[PDB]
């Protein structure tokens, strides 16, 4: 139970680790990091990347959200198992989490922080992700099949940003991807997800205010 | 034993999967892909990224080299185990493999394919990787500690390119990082590594000829 999570409230990546901890019914200390004034603990525990989320367990750091989720799953594998038991299914889940990380590394920032050609580039990339994930989900209840799993955790945090993407990047998500909206609604019925995701209007307000200040 | 590996002889990433298969004493079919004329099988099995290496097991694809290595380890966990048994050690091994992938994604190409400012940028990034990995290795025999492990597999393929990096990018590796040279020599004593890594002079000749043709 000796766990600290250094995180940023609106981080879709940190939300993954918040969800995994709640899935295991783990009590932990959440600490909010100021992204423009990172704590001494954060820089000490994540000297390589200096980024949130940072999971600290018995004073030892675990970095990278998908690696944190797997560490939590391996620590408590019998309570709400996150990864599949089958090796091949496991590899597919890791592949799609990796896909999300690779393809959202830039858009996660440029979608709200840029304009013009750099924001258009990010819009194109993110729409491609939504289409690809929508096709991979198909007609299943979850990316994990019949049960909520690793890939669901890997993407559900982005739902809290859909409203922001539609408004600051002139994207159409809710009306174009009803299967993803329905999937998000299924996931939100889990207490872990409901606790982890911030209000989407709060996200938008925060991002708009920041946007409007840094670029007019 | 029903395994096909679609790979490129000089791919340091594909070398990881070659090593993992040999570590498990698995007989498999290796197929060489022409990177400028990718096979129909490759595009079929890896439609998302269209890149090697692609591992095909009972006709099902597994993409991304570090994910392939873990899949092979989980299929045959008792023969030459690659990942640690301890969850925390496991997370650290995954973190350093992820670090290597993230920081070499661009240099793996720009170091030999570019010149001027883009090659200098890649040189700076790769030197930072070598320094960081050298510090993480410390005085241990392997990145995995007392035994060859995931991070060793994740980086040992780059040794076959050290000569190329020194010659085409005017880097100094062998004389600046004796601990990494000694580590590489330890790893090369394993049959899996000796079989997987191509001759470093053959790599250089191939890369120089390609370089000299595409840019004078
Ligand atoms: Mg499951
Ligand atoms: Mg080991």
């Amino acid at each position: 139970e000796e766990i600290i999570l250094l995180d940023y409230w609106a981080s879709m990546y940190g939300m993954r680790t918040r969800i995994a901890l709640e899935e295991k019914k783990v009590k932990y200390e959440y600490r909010e990091e100021d992204l423009s004034n990172k704590s001494p603990l954060l820089l000490q525990m994540n000297p390589i990347h200096k980024k949130i989320p940072v999971l600290i367990h018995e004073g030892k750091p675990i970095c990278e959200s998908i690696i944190q989720v797997q560490y939590i799953d391996e620590l408590w594998p019998d309570t709400n198992p996150i990864l599949p038991s089958d090796p091949y299914q496991r590899a597919q889940a890791r592949f799609w989490a990796d896909y999300i990380d690779k393809k959202t590394y830039v858009p996660c920032k440029a979608l709200w922080s840029e304009s013009g050609e750099k924001q258009e580039a990010a819009k194109i990339e993110f729409i491609e992700v939504l289409k690809t994930l929508d096709s991979e989900l198909g007609d299943k209840y979850y990316f994990g099949g019949n049960e909520f799993g690793l890939v669901d955790i890997a993407f559900i945090g982005f739902y809290s940003w859909f409203r922001t993407y539609e408004e600051v990047a002139n994207l159409s998500i809710v009306l174009e991807f009803p299967k993803l909206m329905a999937w998000a609604q299924r996931c939100l019925k889990r207490e872990s997800v409901a606790k982890a995701l911030p209000d989407s209007d709060k996200v938008l307000k925060s991002v708009s205010d920041h946007r409007k200040i840094i670029l007019g």
